[PDB]
């Protein structure tokens, strides 16, 4: 809801904190994409909510190993147990991280570019299995990640521009980076 949107933004900011961290050891790490931001792009025609951040990103190996493990461990039974009982929360106490995305979306794509690798696309349909492929279809990003949620039919309110603007309006004081919204 509004809390979920807020959590997604706070979650995106972690990737920005991490690239800034690497930056303390090697300034070059930040230089590939000096613009630090969080940008939300509703795409109602596709029933897709997109959140991009210019954080540290993930390499192919990190996509397969980390997200691959999340998808594999996220069996139909597990998600079922998660569904109802605790509802949501991605971050904070009683947060379930990436799994909560599967509660709002049936398909999830993670486009990612790390300074140490090329641009790739990770994807999974309600967990179970996942894929990773070299990106030859989306926009090229300097660094970071585009998390693309294909919203479930009963959760389309996440595409509402007015709702999103009110969220970023009162949450941009809890995040150290600008939160931008793409208005279509």
């Amino acid at each position: 809801k509004e809390i979920f949107l807020r959590e997604l933004i706070s979650n995106a900011s972690d990737a920005l904190d991490k690239i800034r961290y690497k930056s303390l050891s090697d300034p070059k790490q930040l230089e590939t994409e000096p613009d630090l931001f969080i940008r939300i792009t509703p795409k109602p025609e596709q029933k897709v909510l997109e959140i991009r951040d210019s954080g540290i990103g993930m390499t192919k190996a990190e996509l397969i190993n980390n997200l691959g493990t999340i998808a594999k461990s996220g069996t139909k039974a597990f998600m079922e147990a998660l569904s109802a009982g605790a509802d949501v929360s991605m971050i904070g106490q009683f947060g379930v991280g990436f799994y909560s995305l599967f509660l709002v979306a049936d398909r999830v794509q993670v486009i990612s570019k790390s300074n140490d690798d090329e641009q790739y696309i990770w994807e999974s349909n309600a967990g179970g299995s996942f894929t990773v492929t070299l990106d030859e279809v989306n926009e090229r990003i300097g660094r970071g990640t585009i998390l693309r949620l294909f919203l479930k039919d009963d959760q389309l309110e996440y595409l509402e521009e007015k709702r999103i603007k009110e969220v970023i309006k009162r949450h941009s004081e809890f995040v150290a980076y600008p939160i931008q919204l793409v208005v279509t």
